[PDB]
């Protein structure tokens, strides 16, 4: 029971996957190089399997700096928090991956960072993603007639409902937790999600039509509640931070190879019928006032103007 004040360290970690899912192998990664780097003791306790909750329940413990000491979160389940991460991979924000690893390798969202610590005292440590979220749906969603009035979970941020409004669907908040039945009993017709975790949590089941809308390419922050990192002592802060960003550009490396390569997995195995979207490409302009609208509202016009 008895561990150091600021005999070890523990930190614990969370994940809502098993250990096949490449979140869970970057935080384990993540732990691996902390322990490679760090002259020092730390154990991590990393509880999977959504033992402890799903991304809206870690956020709100990171935020109270109880509970969990590190996780991985969509910038998109963190709004109450900070009203302006979301942007961080708001709906059809990048072109494609070449797009995406621009922006992740410069310091471009650092104004983001900045306001995550600050309001929501959650401190970013690295960027994992790389998944390319499409819809998924109990029927075949694949015209913009079929996309008139259906009923889809989104996550909760203001942003992701908006831009499916737009879209003319009728987006609804719905846990994560909950969209597996709410599709098996009808509530909703479908949701969105990227590859590795429709596979991992065996999604298609419930829905096995998938539209490739390629509607996000996820930008993942590894984090730390500020009221652990801020306690722990300078060189294991500077560490975490080396990891962290390490542990992100392996993770990202690995969901964004693996994405199509799964998609494939699923359909041999006959468990998703994969369709394009007819006309897709009018859904690009038809969001677009939806985006410029959000990030003047949050003061982010420059930032978005730069991403483009
Ligand atoms: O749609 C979701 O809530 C989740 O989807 C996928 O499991 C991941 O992108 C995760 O970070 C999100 O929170």
């Amino acid at each position: 029971h008895h561990h150091h004040h600021h005999m070890e360290t523990v930190l614990r970690g969370a994940s809502m996957f098993d250990e096949e899912h490449a979140f869970t192998k970057t935080l384990r990664k993540f732990e691996e190089l902390v322990d490679e780097k760090y002259d020092g003791d730390v154990t991590f306790d990393l509880r999977l399997n959504g033992e402890l909750g799903v991304e809206s329940d870690y956020v709100t413990f990171l935020n109270q700096g109880v509970a969990i000491d590190y996780t991985i979160l969509a910038p998109s389940n963190m709004a109450k928090f900070a009203p302006s991460i979301p942007l961080m991979d708001m709906p059809f924000l990048f072109r494609d991956l070449d797009h995406w690893n621009a922006v992740l390798s410069s310091d471009v969202l650092a104004p983001l960072e900045d306001e995550l610590l600050e309001k929501a005292d959650i401190k970013i440590v690295g960027y994992t993603g790389g998944g390319t979220r499409n819809l998924l749906s109990k029927q075949p969603v694949v015209t913009f007639d079929d996309l008139k009035g259906h009923k889809m979970r989104v996550m909760g941020a203001p942003i992701q409902a908006q831009i499916f409004q737009a879209l003319t669907a009728a987006p609804s908040a719905i846990a994560y937790n909950e969209v597996y039945n709410a599709i098996q009993t009808g509530v909703i017709a479908g949701f969105e999600n990227e590859a590795a975790s429709i596979q991992n949590l065996k999604f298609y089941e419930v829905a096995p039509n998938l539209t490739l809308t390629r509607h996000s390419i996820t930008v993942r922050p590894i984090v730390m509640s500020g009221k652990t990192f801020n306690s722990l002592p300078a060189d294991l802060q500077a560490v975490v931070l080396e990891a962290g960003e390490e542990a992100g550009a392996y993770g990202r490396e690995l969901e964004s190879r693996e994405d199509g390569v799964k998609l494939q997995e699923m359909v041999d195995a006959g468990q998703l019928t994969v369709s394009e979207f007819e006309n897709r490409d009018k859904m690009l302009e038809m969001v677009k006032p939806v985006q410029d609208a959000y990030a003047a509202e949050i003061g982010a016009s420059d930032l978005l103007e730069a991403v483009r």
